[PDB]
Formats: structure tokens, C-alpha cells, sequence
């Protein structure tokens, strides 16, 4: 199970790093939670946003049926109003960084998950291999071995049909020779 | 798919040794047909032999009803049935030696099939154990290239905790002035 090739430590070496100081001085569900709170914070910010500028319009649009009597108001109104499109702007900005970091370290757990398993993967591979070349061995070896099984059952073979070979016509006379001698008497 | 391994070869040179010099372009088959051919001509003989003896087995006890002094021409006939059963012996081990023969045959014909396959399963494994190893380093690069990854995401991430953590009241107290702004006007 343990690591041998020059790769597989390489990566061992890099995964018990993060592992062993990063990983064990801020774990994965404390920085999820970490930007999630933020996340929220950053929400309630936009909400806060949004209420005060439906407020600036309903107040411009309400005093626009008056416009002469109430122009300075609709102006500080307009400006007003203009700024906070800037500051939504500019927080949307940040919710996207926001958004962006939640993904970036939902990303290191999933890399960092997968990165132990193709290491597992790996290793286990390194095994098959040598478990298939340790058999390649074992195979020429039975062959060689069948080869001679062969060879020595082929040379018992050749020398059982010798007496059989040799004395057949030798036993065809013997009895025919003897059929002559049932002919006459 | 060309013997290379030291044992490969070794197991090359024993299979072609007995096709160059022991079988010689005959297969099994023909030398099964060949101790068949023989075992069958015994067979005959066997037959002869058994048919022989019954026609003993009458001109010893037929022409032996009428047989001019008995005792006499028995031994003769008696003789030759035993002198002519130690051959239906002899016969029978023959016979024997023909069916091992034939066993033996079979054995090679298996082992031979077996010490092929076995050579050409060999050298497949072989192949196949370079690809397992092929496939190992593959996936132990992308480990690491995986725990490089992570780490460019925790990188990332911890670039973007701190602008936040500091715009944020500043954005705060922009927002409370705007309310400040709009309360104002109101009066």
C-alpha cells in the first residue's frame, strides 16, 4: 500500500503537505463557514442597499407630480440616487470575489479529495502490473514445463508400440502357420 | 508477440524441439490414427487367435468321439491350446502396451496444446503488464497535478479574504449616510 515509484511519493509528499499543516492549521468546513458568514454579511449589506434606494425613487417619483416647487429636492434626490448605483456597483464587485472564493475552495476540497484517489488508483495499478508480470513469469515457466511433459510422454510412446511393431508378422505366422496343421491330420 | 524474455525463449526453443525433431510436420491426430491402425490389426489377430482355438477346442473333443488311442493325441492338441493360450497372454500385454500407448499420446497432444497457450498467454501478460505500468504513472502525475490544483484554489481564496473584511464598513457607513441624506430632506 505504501508509496515505492519516484511519482507516487511525489505526490504523497505534496498531498501529506497540505494534509499535515495547512489542512491541520484551517480545515475544509471552518473556511466554508469562514466566507458563508460574509457571504450573509454582504447580503444583508445589498438588502440595506435596495431598501434606501426604492425609498430615494419612491420619494423623486412622488415629488416629480410638483416638479417646479420641489426641483432642488428632486436634484439632491437624482445625485443621491446615482451615487447608490455606484455603491451597488462596486458591491456587487465584492460579492462576485465572494462568490468566486466559495467556489475556489469548494474546488481545492473536490481536487484535493480526488488527488488521494487517483494516488489509491495509482498504487493499486502499480500492483496489478507487477502481480501481471510475476504471472508472465510463471507462464513461461508451465510452458517450458509442459513442453517437457510432452517430450517425456512422447518418448513413452515411442517405446511401447516397439515390441507390438516388432512381433506382430512374427505372431501372424505363428498362428498361421499352425492353421495348416488343423487343415490335415 | 515474438519471445523476447530469457524464459519466453527458453519455452520457444522446447516447443520447436519437438516440432523440428520429434513430430516433424505429423500432428497428434496422425499419430493417434497410426497406434489406432495397429491396435485394430492386433485386434484381428486376437479374433484369429480366439477362432482357432474353438476349432482346436473340436478336433479335441470332435475326432476325438472316434480317436484312435486317446491320451496320445491329447497332449498334442492340449499343447497347442496352452502353446497357443501363453501367446493369447502375451497377446493380451501387447494389446496393453498398444492402449498406453495410445494414453501417452493423448498426454502429449495436451501438454503440447497447453505449453503453446501457456507461451502465448505469457508474452501477453508481458505486454499487458506495461500498460498497468503506463497507466499507473498517468494517474499518479495527475495526483499531483490534482493536489497542485488544490492548492492554486487555496491561494486564490486566501487572496481575496482581506479587501472585503475592509471595504465592507466603509460601505457600511457610505449606506448609513444615505439614509442620513434622505431623512434630511424630509424637513
Amino acid at each position: 500500500l505504501i508509496p515505492s515509484t519516484n511519482e507516487e511519493k511525489e505526490a504523497d509528499a505534496a498531498i501529506k503537505y497540505l494534509e499535515e499543516n495547512i489542512l491541520k492549521n484551517s480545515k475544509f468546513s471552518e473556511l466554508i463557514r469562514e466566507v458563508r458568514v460574509i457571504k450573509d454579511e454582504y447580503a444583508l449589506i445589498k438588502a440595506d442597499l435596495y431598501d434606501v434606494i426604492g425609498k430615494i425613487n419612491n420619494k423623486k417619483t412622488s415629488l416629480m407630480e410638483n416638479p417646479k416647487n420641489n426641483r432642488d429636492k428632486i436634484n439632491k434626490l437624482t445625485q443621491l440616487l446615482q451615487n447608490n448605483l455606484k455603491i451597488d456597483s462596486e458591491l456587487e464587485q465584492l460579492i462576485n470575489m465572494i462568490d468566486m472564493a466559495e467556489n475556489e475552495i469548494s474546488s481545492a476540497a473536490f481536487f484535493f479529495d480526488n488527488a488521494q484517489k487517483r494516488l489509491k488508483e495509482s498504487i493499486i495499478k502499480r500492483l496489478e502490473s507487477k502481480n501481471n508480470r510475476s504471472y508472465a513469469l510463471k507462464l513461461s515457466r508451465q510452458a517450458l514445463s509442459d513442453a517437457r511433459s510432452a517430450l517425456s510422454n512422447l518418448e513413452s510412446f515411442a517405446s511401447k508400440r516397439i515390441e507390438p511393431m516388432v512381433r506382430k508378422e512374427e505372431i501372424k505366422e505363428l498362428i498361421k502357420h499352425a492353421k495348416t496343421v488343423l487343415e490335415s491330420l
